């Protein structure tokens, strides 16, 4: 029930400084930080980078894979200036569980470590002074917490988690810190969607502010000036001769939201940039602003050597000029929401992203059946909420993914996806598709909940976990067979490849090609692309993955998972290359 | 006196002496003194051939220079008694000294082409017999390939050559034990032409007797279509199947000694093919048409058996060369294995055959007391192999040289002298030619009358121009091969060294040397010139496969300039000439 989501901005109404830097930090495997006082903090621990993940900073691997209570400590100023403000520590990410306390007052707690939360410390520090933050974050998985898995005790004694995911469970204080203060009475959201007429356009905006105040909203275009302004909670803003945002090719007008009528110096200014563009399922086409497109893309993690799962404004930017280079065009945010500066990326670079919520795990290799139903469920539809408040605004989110893999063969995973999919069909004011992976188990013949999703999104390894090798002629008919079956039963929504793919080792090579091989990646990705290209209703192609992520240590994962179009260290593999041929010949309107 | 390789008939036998012999070091020089050459079995067991660099642990080993000891037991046949007995070596590198049960029977200089000692008088006919063979593997200014040798401060003696490979050394190569006619044949030649459908194969037939001699000719299915009488002679073929350019036809001369009415003397068979080699102006001419070389750039190098001869790894290289489109291959830097050139007949391919005349120049060279025995050996190694690989229809060419130091003035009086007594050796007359560093250039050149068309060795964008500045080394190239297009070049020209080290597995975006991608970006380059220029008539990448080279800072675990690795997997590169080189023709550029 998070009040607001916000993304903190700098004005004269509102400050934001960050916290990142070097905190203090303690392992807590007796669970006896709070009987001893470790929550008014300390300074006898290691120090520890904020935003990172803990794990990759220690050489011992007990610290590594620790898995249990951990404390992180930091001494920050409030400024005197600041009482009378509404003063609060947003955390951008704490992996996965989280109890704040100010100065050794307990605030609040938080479950589910990739979505952002907010303390108000107004009442809990002394202003003009340095005051005390100490984090009490949790590692732990459960089937009853997002995502879903299980926590083991060694022989020994050593907690240790067997989780039901690929990625590591990269852990910590992942995302930015930030002070805030913010008027008493401000905006805590708004709402935007669009309509074009001819070369015209039309945002509608709501605004929800915890108080009477008037609303003025005013929207500038890229050079500052203002071209339409409104008053009042509800609005429509009239924009003549509209720059609309276009697929790798976007225009962003600010949107400025301001509280106070003209005696009053403004008691509260939002801003905000937002891109004037319309999506439409229709028939099996995606339109966006009424013209098909063919989404293009990956596949990614939030993850990098040095920084863990935590972000990082360098890889990011790497990425995406990886991205840009090779012709993508969209990508999903498997499997959990990222850092917020993500997206305002997608938005500036005209990128279609599906953002999804960390619901991976589903599936026991009988999920549905169990008791911890209950407990995942209310938490899965409260990250499903906190992640459509936070992100609906952007124009770069194409569609929100509810599940990755789940188990849709059970029969009992329907009344569960009745529930999810009834809560969610009006928390997004511009009602984008919603949808989730089916994996490979779980095909036109074998799936329960293929009424559901607004697109399909089909997660196949034919070549890699089936039909490998000199086998993979029998994994393209057996496909082939499976795209020939839902062409039968006549699929009326488009379908989207979200997985598909093969480990590689760069630097590996053989003549003929072996599975591992940077050879055997082009034979299967070009094989995957002649199956595409024959079925009128694919409608996009993003492949698993990017880059290569942190993994599990397990004898099928040769140090991390190695399916990347690039390296860990964001080099091209020579599938890079394919896909730079293929995807730079593709029209935006492929197929159509 | 003879360079035939064996066959097996019922006048001559020949059996592999290959397998585990015993090794010894002999770091003293007191081997002689101590009796080993009666034998010994106190060593270290050594498989033959192979390069016994590799098999030791302790670089003292593997770096060894000096005087060391191969010991084996064989047995000679009863039946063996009345014929010419011979051990047969096919290399021992580089120096040999025979003895057969404990008696020196012979010497020999160079390490890459086979001798024979007449062992006929010193053996026991039906018993075991002993075989130990004294190697020295010492470089010098006076033997090819041309180095030197230096003592540590710690006494141990070590090689350093002025060459890029590795001082493999040992018995890189079989041993025969042949049994052959008293009167027997020694040599034989063919020369070919043309005329409509039809050809006329030239062949003379070198003896030790005076007894007839008969050759035939039969074609692939074994039909008989000529036959001629005396030791020179012409086979007038009807209807010929030509020798083509990775076409090839291939057919079986026999040579028999004895008149109609006694036992036959001797039989000798080989296989031919018939097909011409002219160098018309600028053009490369096999049977008439104009053709465009493609290949390398090659060594005798593998990880197992180091310079030694390798029947597995010559089959996958060739298979490789012929997935990737390439045509031909140079010898570098030394004679191979005769198989190689059997292959090269059965494929199709064409070989420039290149004598070990590498490392004439320092970092002057023909400006020293050493050229005198220097050059004995030299044009002797050069008797030897067109001797040897005359009658191969895949040879196309022989270079003399490699990299020599062609820019001062007294390289010219050892030029003049080399050419002339190599003028009237081959009976083909195939062209004769070497390679040009990147410093002997239009400009610099002072031997640029002697060759028959001109090999080039060129290496902008690696060893000048690296990097982003690799758009002026492209830019300097077409400078020279304007100069050379001034000068009006009648000659042909091909490029026989180019490319750029590559670790398999490097990757960068926008690249940096030693990645797949630059190798790549580099070859593409290369083309773009080649495609420029119509005296360009051949290109020929250095290298084929990753191979192995004296320890260096700029010599990552060996030479990596290889368009496959060193155990003959593709990188990046692979594909690139697999694309251009299977497109075009053979008469590209006509
Ligand atoms: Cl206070």
């Amino acid at each position: 029930m998070e009040t607001s989501l916000l993304y903190p901005v700098t004005n004269d109404q509102r400050t934001d400084q960050k916290l990142d830097g070097l905190w203090q930090f303690k392992f807590d495997e007796a669970g006896e930080g709070e009987k001893s006082g470790w929550e008014t903090g300390f300074h006898d621990g290691v120090s520890m980078p904020v935003p990172a993940s803990f794990n990759d900073f220690f050489t011992d691997k007990a610290s590594r894979e620790y898995t249990g209570d951990f404390w992180y400590s930091r001494n920050f100023f409030v400024p005197s200036a600041a009482k009378g403000k509404a003063l609060f520590l947003r955390f951008d990410a704490v992996t996965h569980r989280a109890t704040i306390f100010v100065n050794g007052k307990e605030i609040r707690t938080h479950e589910g470590g990739f979505l952002p939360f907010a303390a108000d410390i107004s009442e809990a520090v002394k202003y003009g002074a340095e005051n005390t933050v100490v984090v009490k974050g949790n590692n732990e998985l459960s089937r009853e917490a997002l995502p879903a898995g299980d926590t083991i005790t060694l022989r020994n004694g050593k907690k240790m988690v067997r989780p039901f995911f690929d990625f590591y469970n990269y852990s910590g204080l992942n995302r930015s810190v930030h002070l805030l203060s913010l008027p008493q009475e401000r905006v805590l959201d708004y709402t935007t969607t669009f309509a074009l007429a001819g070369n015209d356009a039309t945002v509608n905006y709501t605004v929800e502010t915890n108080g009477d105040a008037p609303v003025t909203v005013s929207l500038a275009d890229a050079d500052g000036q203002v071209v339409a302004t409104a008053q009042g909670k509800q609005g429509a803003l009239q924009v003549q001769n509209a720059h609309l945002w276009q697929v790798r090719n976007a225009y962003l007008y600010t949107l400025t939201i301001q509280l106070g009528d003209d005696t009053q110096t403004p008691l509260d200014t939002y801003t905000d940039r937002i891109g004037i563009r319309t999506i439409k399922i229709s028939g099996t086409d995606i339109l966006v602003n009424d013209k098909p497109i063919y989404l293009k893309g990956f596949g990614r993690h939030e993850d990098s050597p040095f920084a863990g799962r935590a972000f990082d404004l360098n890889v990011e930017k790497k990425d995406f000029a990886l991205m840009k280079w090779i012709g993508a065009n969209s990508f999903r945010t498997s499997h959990y929401p990222y850092d917020e500066q993500v997206y305002k990326i997608a938005d500036e670079e005209g990128f279609l992203l599906t953002d999804e919520v960390p619901a991976v795990g589903f599936k026991m290799a009988s999920f549905f059946k169990g008791p911890w139903l209950k407990k995942l469920h209310e938490r899965h539809i409260d990250q499903i909420r906190d992640l459509i408040k936070r992100d609906k605004n952007h124009p770069s989110v194409l569609a929100w993914s509810l599940f990755n893999e789940p188990d849709t063969i059970d029969e009992n995973a329907v009344p569960y996806f009745k529930q999810i999919f009834d809560e969610s069909k009006d928390l997004d004011p511009q009602g984008r598709p919603r949808t989730f992976t089916l994996s490979e188990d779980d095909t036109i013949e074998t799936s329960k909940v293929l009424d559901f999703p607004d697109f399909y999104m089909l997660n196949r390894y034919p070549g890699w976990y089936h039909f490998g090798g000199y086998q993979i002629s029998d994994g393209e008919a057996g496909l082939r067979d499976e795209m020939d079956k839902w062409q039968k039963a006549g699929v009326k929504k488009p379908v989207v490849f979200t997985e598909f793919g093969a480990d590689t080792e760069a630097g590996l090579h053989k003549l003929p090609s072996v599975m591992w091989t940077e050879e055997y990646q082009v034979e299967v990705l070009k094989m995957f692309s002649r199956v595409f290209d024959d079925y009128d209703f694919i409608k996009g192609e993003q492949v698993w993955n990017l880059a290569d992520f942190q993994t599990v240590e397990g004898n099928m994962r040769v140090n991390g998972n190695k399916k990347g179009i690039f390296t860990r260290d964001r080099q091209p593999k020579a599938a890079a290359f394919f896909y730079h041929d293929r995807w730079n010949k593709l029209p935006l309107d492929y197929k159509a």
